[PDB]
């Protein structure tokens, strides 16, 4: 009985692939897919956020969405001291990024009869006017909406649908006038205050940023975040929005659009373009798009970020059920495994671990999956395929990338072990998709902690300084590389290995590729 | 914007043919994928049993584990009752299929304070008594449960872990008794009536064939079901013995094989080959075995029996989030769309249409996915790769079937018309996954009832006399098939159509391909 | 039992295609490609004309660039007499086209002593005259020689070379006048009469369509030709003008495009999309452009016509040798294998027929090797790529041709038997390549005829009476080509083939498609 789905792995066809998967097919330890995790009240505390490390978690998530400043900091601050507690083993310390995520553009409803508390009740069929009158700001009601954005009736259209409450309630536009919308239920249901609206189809012209995001931003460059996620992205212009916030003090923090809407779905390829980095927000994108699309968009971008070459998240209701359940539903099993499958660079919880009885549990259960689905890859297509993708550039770091990949193939090496700075080498590999896990060891922490957003990178941190000899110091980086992958399981003495790294100090790549024995 | 994904239809890659699905790309009417509904509670009423054929169920899934005899035959009945309302006009008649699922191997629950529908709160922590005194078999609780197994103390240890519905509860062994076990809640949960226990690496030598079941299958025979969904089938033995049971008297019924176990898995290619068709059961699958090893399973199953050309049913937990919310998870969402892609006939509703809070929604769901899924298949590189494994065979029918099939994706026929009584023509095709529609015309109720097992094949009863003349009954019978797709909205007059007639009768097959237009 | 590579036909890649090639597996008796044998003084003869058919000739082609019109119309004559002659038995008469080969823009010698016939050696080193001494013009010799090009001494410098026959001879222009040139002989050879001249890379301005090349093609429309070999075709529009001369009475004489120059390579396309078919003339060709490069051209030429789905011949000293000897080299045997490998709908003889020692023995030659390598190609592959690229294409036809072809390798038919008037619907088949002989039953004389432009048609003409009945008739016509294929050994009884035919009379195409037993 081979190991990691090696019997499917020589499949002809897709369908003998499949039909060649196997339960009793053991996967190697190393999991390559990034688990993304919401930190908040079941995770913040340095105790547990030690336990979320240890079960797999590589970033940590802040969302902008709710708590100040004040508050995140001390989330920052327990993360950072969680970290910090295995760095005393520089072989057992593992990095972990630090990811904002942005509130966004919102939509907000007004104030039910004057209460933050109170409550109607629309019925289906009935009448509604949405007004834009702040004068009713604070009198909504079963006839009168009020709503935040001015706009609003620029953007829509009569026969459009206007949602309420995370889609719980649906209106239908049948009247439009400068300063309202005369809509009919069709989705009846209590009204709240404050609910949040949603304008599937549209093509909102809030800005790309609110003031309390460029606030938040600021306040992340403050912090030296090493990404962000960028909420409602719709445009380029709203990634060049962003990245005009960060910077030039923050040239380096990884930008990670969105995609949460009909528009940024249909303007993917520029904003992909002008984006470090995807997530499919599954969420609302389920609201604003009809809930049994949100594959074909989630498959779409996936595959078009491992086109590019560019990061990708899968987040979302992954492992919802685990909130309050120890084991997940099927759907939610399938679900994980298919994003991998998928071609997703990293995972996320949300929910599950910001909030839930089982923070520890839903991450194991992330990092389970994700090495299963990962033996199961079709990888000799896969690559295939790949290289056919990005046949028009004859760039010589690819090279050397599909080369060495190509070569962990053939010679099944336990780790490709890539000498970083910057990490480019490190990324234009893992874009090639090997099988086994891509070690790269770099003395630029900030590159070890983004590492992250790419598939089968494992970075590890030189905390030496630099020999008189490059060779030497090359050597050790290297054996460095050996330890940990020794250390970690990845394998042992004996093993074979694909080693990159810069012919010389100023080489600008790894541009010396050899097939190594662990020692 | 071109329809049905034909964009992504064109890609010459997988890895395109993701980059290519679109949103706005908009399926066909026709849904080729069955849709299986369990009956119970929530949806026995006959007033409800019409809204769900409406909704898109093709098969009544009763579940023998639960209720009686008398519990099942009433709602068979009303199954009925609810279709035949229709059988009047002879164009929007849905035939439906009536489906058996036996209780086989299992340990079962009692009742929970005398009631088949009542629950309890369980409570982590708390103690729990297992106990085989028959004199609870009726008044379970939150303080005692009572189970089936009367060995179970026997093949269990202190500390061993006794799951029971589908793996929800985890109770631990804290004591064994002679007639019963002290245990232990390890997480919370809703304890219903007669769930199932598993008790993973445990010795449960069960028999394939119970007393039990031997009546079940004969009140099934006498109830005239479609086909048996036989739960935890181990070896093809199991499935003859089976048969067996069933005797000449139910010799057209269907014998689908359950997979929910190791050892089904692991038998898998002998099972496959004795029955008629299975079922991945991930309900008790992902209990049995890791979790995470689940997608791997169906994976396998699916591409095996695609190859085999026998149908394959998808099932459990698929739009679980909806038995209480009327809208499904993002997971759920994916799931739904990712069995399709894999292949999977049909998919299945259990708690969600059985017990559920929102029945016709759950159903609604599964059929928007279903069509949605079925456009996004990669039906050039499918069929060629079906066509290759399939190569040994050099059959008269599957030939037919092959060039149907190719000249309709050729053509981009709106559908395929087939002349079949065994409805073994009709399933040839279906096996070889063309895009448009199958329609097949037959005078053999049954065969159109046990149609839906079968991707893409809408069974049409021709309620006409034989014609003394073979042309006039073929073309009456095309008519019929004719007038159905114009009513169903399958394509309009001008459409061009694909037709499977016999060129005398008793042909043995449909060894007749004519390219019609639409009158 | 080894046959028709049919093992092969299995290899998943190329690679193991060829490696799979068994010289002990046996091809089956219908040979596929078209062979076109040009007749001259050595097979004008009725009782060679009987040979070569039963040899397996099925075009004649009547070079106009030699002979006059009286000398070609007797062996026309001849031609039609030795085919007629076997009109006795309809089962085993075999229609044969009858070829124009067109002279063109073209420079040619004249008579070597008054002859045509006569040969004359020129010894290297010696010397030569060129003139345009019209009272040489059938009076070359060793020593004089006349042209057809007034203007040579303007188009060629001193130092320069001209090229006899093919590149045959090699002639240096060492002095030249307004007149004559004079000419040292660079390599030994025979010159013979009406010979070829190729100033390679010189500016003759010739003209598309001579008044001769008009007074040529208006005879072969008298002559009833069925095809024409337009020579030095460089682009479509030379095509036109082509067409223009064959005007409304030859609207049905196909014109075949031959690509014999720089030019006609270039404008390749327009040419093809001008014309009905084309002509690798290898031998002009391979002195017009570096003999390295005409592969090149050859496999770019035949994949293109493959691709359009129009008839192109590989032509030119395919057999070479056999002029003199009774058995070809290595080196030919390859030739004519690689071409039918490449896709040619024919392959043709030139001096081997036209004179050459072993008219009979090279083309049985043909006949076998063709067999031979009709089976080696990798059909399966073809079929997918050859479907890849007529994907934009919708029509009707083609449909049921890939779906007929499709079911032809699925149950390994022993035929396919078209009914066909225009003959369209056997070319549209034809051009999916099957393995399987179309035997293509019409009652269009020169249909049957034409057929032979394409590759694996077996044209039948049905010489009965129509039937009242179209049942029947068809009918009738169906056992026409079973009764043909009996005879011709194609199959026997309870062999499968696959049937094309009409709905209705006048369907335009074959919209019916049957799969049969030989009876
Ligand atoms: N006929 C019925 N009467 C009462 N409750 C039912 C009935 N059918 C289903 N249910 C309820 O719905 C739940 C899920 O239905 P399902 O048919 O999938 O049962 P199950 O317990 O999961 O076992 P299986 O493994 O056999 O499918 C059951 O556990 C039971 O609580
Ligand atoms: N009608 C004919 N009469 C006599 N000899 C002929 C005749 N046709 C062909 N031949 C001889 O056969 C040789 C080869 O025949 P072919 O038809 O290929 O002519 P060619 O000169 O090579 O012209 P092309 O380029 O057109 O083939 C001719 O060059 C000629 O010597
Ligand atoms: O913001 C998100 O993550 C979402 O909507 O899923
Ligand atoms: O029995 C079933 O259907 C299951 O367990 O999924
Ligand atoms: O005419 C020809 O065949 C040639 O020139 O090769
Ligand atoms: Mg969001
Ligand atoms: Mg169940
Ligand atoms: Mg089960
Ligand atoms: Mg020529
Ligand atoms: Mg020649
Ligand atoms: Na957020
Ligand atoms: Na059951
Ligand atoms: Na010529």
């Amino acid at each position: 009985i081979q190991t990691q789905q090696l019997h499917a792995a020589m499949a002809d066809t897709f369908l003998e692939h499949m039909c060649r998967l196997d339960i009793d097919s053991a996967p190697i330890t190393a999991r390559n897919t990034g688990i993304i995790c919401t930190i908040g009240p079941a995770s913040r505390s340095v105790e547990t956020l030690k336990e979320m490390i240890k079960s797999g978690m590589n970033v940590a998530r802040m969302n902008f969405s709710h708590g100040t400043h004040e508050y995140h900091a001390e989330t920052i601050k327990n993360v950072r001291t969680a970290t910090e507690s295995f760095a005393s083993d520089p072989i057992l310390y593992r990095p972990v990024a630090v990811a904002l995520d942005t509130k966004g553009p919102e939509i907000r409803t007004g104030l039910i009869k004057g209460s933050g508390t109170a409550e109607v009740e629309l019925k289906k069929g009935a009448t509604l006017k949405i007004t834009l009158d702040n004068a009713y700001m604070e009198k909504c009601d079963e006839n009168i909406l009020w709503l935040d954005y001015k706009n609003i009736c620029k953007v829509v259209d009569v026969g459009s649908k206007v949602y309420v409450d995370d889609g719980l309630i649906s209106l239908q536009v049948k009247q439009k006038g400068p300063d309202f919308l005369v809509t009919e239920v069709e989705n009846g249901g209590f009204l709240g205050s404050k609910k949040g609206v949603n304008l599937p189809g549209a093509a909102v012209d809030l800005p790309a940023v609110s003031e309390k995001d460029i606030q938040d931003l600021k306040f992340g460059v403050e912090q030296d975040v090493d990404m962000v996620f960028a909420s409602f992205i719709r445009k380029a212009a709203d990634v060049h929005e962003v990245r005009k916030i960060l910077g030039e003090k923050g040239k380096n923090i990884k930008i990670i659009s969105k995609i949460e809407n009909h528009e940024g779905v249909r303007r993917f390829d520029e904003i992909l373009e002008a984006s470090d980095g995807i997530m499919v927000a599954r969420g609302d994108l389920g609201i604003e798009i009809p809930a049994e699309k949100v594959f074909l968009a989630q498959k779409m971008i996936i595959g078009r970020c491992n086109r590019a070459g560019k990061p990708v998240i899968c987040a979302t209701q992954m492992l919802e059920s685990m909130i309050k359940k120890p084991r997940p539903t099927r759907a939610e099993g399938s679900d994980v495994a298919n994003a991998v499958l998928d071609g997703a660079d990293c995972i996320m919880l949300s929910g599950e671990t910001a909030k839930g009885d089982y923070p520890l549990e839903a991450v194991r259960m992330q990092h389970l999956i994700a090495r299963e689905a990962e033996a199961a890859m079709f990888h000799r297509k896969l690559f295939e395929e790949l290289a056919r993708s990005s046949s028009h550039s004859t760039d010589l770091m690819e090279a050397m990338a599909m080369g060495s990949v190509e070569a962990s193939y053939k010679c099944l090496a336990a780790a490709l072990i890539v000498l970083t700075e910057s990490g480019r080498s490190a990324h234009q590999v893992a874009r090639y998709r090997p099988r086994a896990p891509i070690i790269a060891v770099t003395r630029n922490h900030q590159t070890a902690r983004q590492a992250h957003l790419y598939r089968g990178i494992f970075p590890v941190v030189c905390k030496d300084p630099v020999q008189e000899a490059w060779a030497e110091d090359v050597d050790l980086r290297v054996n460095l590389a050996m330890n940990v992958g020794k250390a970690r399981g990845f394998f042992k003495k004996g093993d074979v290995v694909i080693v990159l790294t810069g012919w010389r100090p100023g080489s600008g790549f790894t541009n010396t590729m050899r097939v190594v024995p662990v020692p």
